[PDB]
């Protein structure tokens, strides 16, 4: 079974300079590496811990 939509919306931060930054499921190493987020802006696909990260985009 395929993952959510917020695990592949793309990690976008935003146009506003770092303010939140946690990670994103990155589709090439398979788990959630970080991102910065910027301040005012972005997509989702923000996830504060690698576990929390995997559980929805790696499926329970």
């Amino acid at each position: 079974q395929p993952l959510r939509k917020l695990c592949i919306l793309h990690r976008n931060p935003g146009r506003c300079y770092q303010k939140i930054p946690a990670f994103y499921y990155n589709q090439k190493k398979k788990q959630c590496e970080g991102f910065t987020w910027s301040g005012c802006g972005g997509n989702s696909n923000r996830f504060k811990t690698i576990e929390e990260c995997r559980r929805t985009c790696i499926r329970k």
